C-alpha cells in the first residue's frame, strides 16, 4: 500500500546475492578494524568506540538534531557505545545504562573511554517491567529487525507504548529508535506522538539499507510522511541500476581517562594531616601534579603522581577439584565464579559508587540518642573490665610472618617480612619517634595504603567482578593502634561472656547453639537484615560515640588513645591507585573525616559495638519508647535510661551481633516496621525497599548469619549436634579457584586438601562435599602440608591445616571440647556421622539422584587413579573411600 511496505515486500522477494548487492550499496561506514582488534584484546585504554552506535549518536549531535545534557539514561545500552559517547559530551553529568544481556544477546563491555567514571551500567532488565525515572536526556536504541512488517509494527509499538511513560516526565532531549515508520498505523501514531511531545524523525545514512530504521530526536522538527517518503524513495531508487560506491569515514576517537565532576567534599583540617601531605610531596616532588579530571565527589583531592600498576584480574583454576567435579561444569553458579579485579580500574569502578558517598547527617535527636546509648553501653561493658596499655611483647606474641608491610616512606623500606622487622630496634626507634610526636599532637607517619581485595566472587557480565577496597596502615601505626585500643580484642570485650550480644571468638561450630538458645526465648519472629555496606555508612557521630570509652582510662593512655583516634580515625589520609590516560598508571592522595576502613585493628570491635547501639535503638523505636518527633529533638531524655536500665541487658542477650552482620529476636513484630531511626542514621537495609517491612523468620534453622544457616542433627545413636550450612555451589566454586599466579601444582594440591579437610571438618553433613572431600584427600598425597586460605571469615580459626587425621580433630572440636554436649563418648567411625535430610540437602544445592552425579560417583576411582597418575606415581596416597 505504502512506499515503505512495497520496498519491504521487494526486499523479501530477493535472493541472497541480490541481498548482498543491495545491503551495503552506497551508504557511509566507519573504519572499524582498529576498534575490532582493541575489542579482541579488550584494550580499555585505546579509547575506541565499543560499537557502531557511537558514530550514529556522534552524527546526530554534531549535525545538531539532538541537545544532550545533564542526567542521561540509555535504554538498551547493549555494549554501551551510546552511553560511552554520552560520557564525552561537555554538558553531561551522569550516565545510567540499562539492558537485558543473558543468554545469546549482548552484555555490556567495560573500557576506559573519556568520562567512564560517570557510567553506571546494569543488565538483566526487561525495561517494560521497570518504572520510570526523571532523565534530562532520554535514549533508547531498542529495535529488533525482522522479515515481516507484521512484527516490526508490533515491536516498535510495544517500544513506544513503553517510552511514552518516560517521555511524559519531560526530558530536555531524547533519541528513540523507530524500526518501522512506513505503515498506516505507524505513520498515524508517529504523527500523534510528534504532535503531543515534539521532536522529529531523521534517517541516518550510516545505517544499513536492509531496514527502514529511523530515529526520533528532540532538536529537529519535520513531518512524518515527508521524511518517511524521502527514505522510502531513496531506498527504492538505490536498489536498481548500479551498485553505488560505499563511503569510508574514520571512527570517532573517544579519548581516555576520567572526567571533572562536582567536588562536594568537606574541607580538610590542614594542620592535622598537613605534615603527612607535605612529607609525601617532599618525597615525590619529582613528578607531583594535580589532575583536574578527578572522579571523586566526597573525598578531598590532595594530588597525584606517577607510579607502577598493581595486581591483576587473571583467575586460575585448581584442576584437582575441577576434574574431581566434572558434573558441575554446567551450573552457572559454579563455573561463573572467578577472581576479583584488583587493578586500579577494578578498584576504582567499585570505589566511585560504593565508597564515594556522603551520608545524611543525622538529626540532633538521633545524635543525642546515639550518644546516650553509646555512653550506657561503654558504662555496662567497662564495668567488669577496664583498659590497659598493651605491650610490645604481646604484639610480637600475636604476630606471624604473613602480614603486610605498608611500605610508604623511605625509612620504612628496609624489611621484607614482619618477623624480620619486629626484631630490629630501628623499627621500635621509629615507633617511639611517632609516639612522642603523637603525645605532642603531631602525626607524621600514620598514613593509609589502599588497594582492592583478592577475593573469589561471582562473575558479572561473564567477566571478573570489581574488587571492594581494603585500606590498612603501615605496621608501626598498627602497633600504635594496638597499644592504645587493641586491649578491646585482647581481653575479649566483645565476648558473649562480658557483652552478651557479641560473639567475639566463637567458631562456626558453636554459633548455631546461640541461635537455638535465642529461639527458646519467647517473643516475636527472628529478624536478621544485612546493613548495606557497613563501613562506608559510619558517620562522624558514630566515631565520636566510639571515642567515649576514653572516659575510663588513665591520663597517659587517654593521651595516646585520643591522639590516635583524632589524628587517625576522625581525619583519614589515603593513598590509592588510579589508571591514567594512554596506558600510564598513577597514585592519588585523598582525605576525609568519616567512614572506617577494614584494615583498622579494631574493625570488628567498633563495628560490633556501634551495631549493638543501632540494634538497641531499633528495639527502642520498635517497642514505642522513642516517639516520632524525637528524631528532631529529645523530649524527656530520662525515659531512655529508664528503659535501658530496666530491659537493656534483657534485650541485649536476645541478640547475636558480629561486626557487619546481626541477628535479633525482639519482643513483638513491630520491629519489622520500626525503620525510621534506622534510616535517619544512614544505616539502610541492603537491596530491599527502604520503607518496606522486614522479612522475618519463624523456624530458627533457616536463619542466615555470616553467610550460613544452621541445622540440627540427631546422631545415629542419640545425641544432638548443631552444624552450619550454606549453598553447595558456592563452596564448590570457591574450591575451584586458585588464588596465586605462577603457583606450582604442589601448592594448588595443598589448597585442594585444605578445602577437602575444611569440608570434612565442617560440611561433612553434605553428601557431595564429604564424597568429593574424601576423593580429594585420597587422590592427594597424605604427606603434603595444607597451605593457603579458604574462606576469609574470622570464625574459621584454621583447624583443618594439619596432616593429623580428621576423625580425631572431629572428635576434639565436636565432642571433647563441645561445651554444649555433656556425653564425652568419642564415636569411632566415619559413617556413624549422619548426613543432612535428603530434601534439605537437595534444597541447598545437591545433585543427588541425577544421572551426572550417578555416573561420576560410580567412576570415582578411575578419576582418582587418573589424578594420582597425573600428579606422579609412587607417592604415598591413601584410599579413604570405604562405604
Ligand atoms: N527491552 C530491552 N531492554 C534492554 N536491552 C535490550 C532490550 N531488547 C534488546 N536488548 C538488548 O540490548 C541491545 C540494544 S542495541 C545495542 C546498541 C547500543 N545502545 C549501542 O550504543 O550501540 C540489543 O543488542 C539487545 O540484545
Ligand atoms: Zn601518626
Ligand atoms: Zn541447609
Amino acid at each position: 500500500e505504502t512506499l515503505g511496505e512495497k520496498w519491504k515486500a521487494r526486499l523479501n522477494q530477493m535472493s541472497a546475492l541480490e541481498f548482498y548487492s543491495y545491503k551495503k550499496s552506497g551508504i557511509t561506514e566507519v573504519c572499524r578494524e582498529e576498534a575490532r582488534r582493541a575489542l579482541k584484546d579488550g584494550v580499555a585504554t585505546g579509547g575506541h568506540a565499543v560499537s557502531r552506535g557511537s558514530a550514529k549518536l556522534r552524527w546526530l549531535v554534531e549535525r545538531g538534531y539532538l541537545q544532550p545534557y545533564g542526567k542521561v539514561i540509555d535504554l538498551g545500552c547493549g555494549r554501551g557505545g551510546w552511553s560511552y559517547y554520552a560520557a564525552t559530551i561537555r554538558k553531561v553529568q551522569e550516565v545510567k545504562g540499562y539492558t537485558k544481556g543473558g543468554p545469546g544477546h549482548e552484555e555490556p563491555v567495560l573500557v576506559q573511554s573519556y568520562g567512564w567514571n560517570i557510567v553506571r551500567l546494569k543488565s538483566g532488565v526487561d525495561v517494560f517491567h521497570m518504572a520510570a525515572e526523571p532523565c534530562d536526556t532520554l535514549l533508547c536504541d531498542i529495535g529488533e529487525s525482522s522479515s515481516s512488517p507484521e512484527v516490526e509494527e508490533a515491536r516498535t509499538l510495544r517500544v513506544l507504548s513503553m517510552v511514552g511513560d518516560w517521555l511524559e516526565k519531560r526530558p530536555g532531549a531524547f533519541c528513540i529508535k523507530v524500526l518501522c515508520p512506513y505503515t498506516s498505523t505507524m505513520m498515524e501514531t508517529l504523527e500523534r506522538l510528534q504532535r503531543r511531545y515534539g521532536g522529529g524523525l531523521v534517517r541516518v545514512p550510516l545505517s544499513r539499507n536492509s531496514t527502514h530504521e529511523m530515529y526520533w530526536v528532540s532538536g529537529a522538527k519535520s513531518n512524518t510522511i515527508k521524511s518517511v517518503s524521502t527514505t522510502s524513495q531513496l531506498l527504492l531508487g538505490r536498489m536498481d541500476g548500479p551498485r553505488r560506491p560505499v563511503k569510508y569515514e574514520e571512527d570517532v576517537n573517544l579519548g581516555s581517562g576520567t572526567r571533572a565532576v562536582v567536588s562536594c567534599a568537606e574541607a580538610p583540617n590542614m594542620k592535622i594531616i598537613g605534615n603527612r601531605i607535605e612529607r609525601i610531596r617532599s618525597e615525590h616532588a619529582e613528578t607531583w601534579f594535580f589532575d583536574e579530571n578527578h572522579p571523586y565527589r566526597t573525598w578531598a583531592y590532595h594530588g597525584s603522581y606517577e607510579a607502577p600498576t598493581q595486581g591483576s584480574a587473571s583467575s586460575l583454576i585448581n584442576g584437582v577439584v575441577r576434574l574431581l567435579s566434572k558434573p558441575w561444569d554446567v551450573v552457572t553458579g559454579v563455573t561463573g565464579i572467578a577472581m576479583t579485579d584488583t587493578t586500579p580500574y577494578g578498584q576504582q569502578r567499585v570505589f566511585k559508587e560504593k565508597v564515594d558517598t556522603r551520608v545524611p547527617d543525622p538529626q540532633e535527636g538521633t545524635r543525642q540518642v546515639m550518644s546516650m546509648v553509646s555512653s550506657w553501653l561503654w558504662k555496662e561493658l567497662g564495668k567488669h573490665k577496664r583498659p590497659r596499655v598493651c605491650t610490645k611483647e604481646e604484639f610480637i606474641n600475636k604476630v606471624r610472618s604473613n602480614a603486610a608491610l605498608g611500605a610508604i616512606f623511605e625509612e620504612e623500606k628496609e624489611w621484607k617480612t614482619a618477623v624480620e622487622a619486629v626484631n630490629d630496634p630501628r623499627f621500635w626507634a621509629l615507633v617511639d619517634k611517632e609516639r612522642e610526636h603523637h603525645l605532642r599532637g603531631e602525626c607524621q607517619s600514620c598514613v593509609y595504603n589502599m588497594m582492592g581485595k583478592r577475593e573469589k566472587k561471582q562473575g558479572e557480565f561473564g567477566k571478573a567482578k570489581g574488587s571492594r577496597a581494603i585500606w590498612y596502615m603501615w605496621l608501626g601505626a598498627r602497633f600504635l593502634e594496638f597499644e592504645a585500643l587493641g586491649f578491646l580484642n585482647e581481653d575479649h570485650w566483645m565476648g558473649r561472656e562480658n557483652s552478651g550480644g557479641g560473639v567475639e571468638g566463637l567458631g562456626l561450630q558453636r554459633l548455631g547453639y546461640v541461635l537455638e538458645e535465642m529461639s527458646r526465648i519467647p517473643g516475636g519472629r527472628m529478624y536478621a537484615d544485612d546493613t548495606a555496606g557497613w563501613d562506608t555508612r559510619i558517620s562522624r557521630f558514630d566515631l565520636e560515640n566510639e571515642a567515649l570509652i576514653t572516659n575510663q582510662m588513665e591520663k597517659g593512655h587517654r593521651a595516646l588513645a585520643l591522639a590516635i583516634i583524632k589524628y587517625t580515625y576522625q581525619n583519614k589520609v589515603v593513598k590509592v591507585l588510579r589508571p591514567a590516560e594512554k596506558g600510564k598508571t598513577v597514585m592519588d592522595i585523598i582525605s576525609r573525616q568519616d567512614q572506617r576502613g577494614s584494615g583498622q585493628v579494631v574493625t570488628y570491635a567498633l563495628n560490633t559495638f556501634t551495631n549493638l547501639v543501632v540494634q538497641l535503638i531499633r528495639n527502642m523505636e520498635a517497642e514505642e519508647v522513642l516517639e516520632m518527633q524525637d528524631l528532631w529533638l529529645l523530649r524527656r531524655s530520662e525515659k531512655v535510661t529508664n528503659w535501658l536500665q530496666s530491659n537493656g541487658w534483657d534485650r541485649l542477650k536476645r541478640m547475636a551481633v558480629s561486626g557487619d552482620d546481626c541477628v535479633v529476636k525482639p519482643i513483638d513484630d513491630r520491629f519489622a516496621h520500626a525503620l525510621r531511626f534506622l534510616n535517619d542514621m544512614g544505616k539502610v537495609r541492603k537491596d530491599t525497599q527502604e520503607w518496606k517491612p522486614s522479612t522475618g523468620w519463624d523456624n530458627w534453622e533457616e536463619v542466615p548469619f555470616c553467610s550460613h544457616h544452621f541445622n540440627k542433627l540427631h546422631l545415629k545413636d542419640g545425641r544432638s549436634i548443631v552444624v552450619p550450612c550454606r549453598h553447595q555451589d558456592e563452596l564448590i566454586g570457591r574450591a575451584r579457584v586458585s588464588p596465586g599466579a605462577g603457583w606450582s601444582i604442589r601448592e594448588t594440591a595443598c589448597l585442594a586438601k585444605s578445602y577437602a579437610q575444611m569440608w570434612q571438618l565442617l560440611y561433612f553433613h553434605r553428601r557431595d562435599l564429604r564424597l568429593m572431600a574424601n576423593a580429594i584427600c585420597s587422590s592427594v598425597p597424605v604427606d603434603w602440608v595444607p597451605t593457603g586460605r579458604t574462606t576469609w571469615s574470622i570464625h574459621g580459626k584454621g583447624e583443618w591445616m594439619t596432616t593429623e587425621d580428621m576423625l580425631v580433630v572431629w572428635n576434639r572440636v565436636w565432642i571433647e571440647e563441645n561445651d554444649h554436649m555433656e556425653d564425652k563418648t568419642p564415636v569411632t567411625k566415619w559413617t556413624d556421622i549422619p548426613y543432612l535430610g535428603k530434601r534439605e540437602d537437595l534444597w541447598c544445592g545437591s545433585l543427588i539422584g541425577h544421572r551426572p552425579r550417578t555416573t561420576w560417583a560410580e567412576n570415582i576411582k578411575n578419576t582418582v587413579n587418573m589424578v594420582r597418575r597425573i600428579i606422579g606415581d609412587e607417592e604415598k596416597y591413601m584410599d579413604y573411600l570405604s562405604t
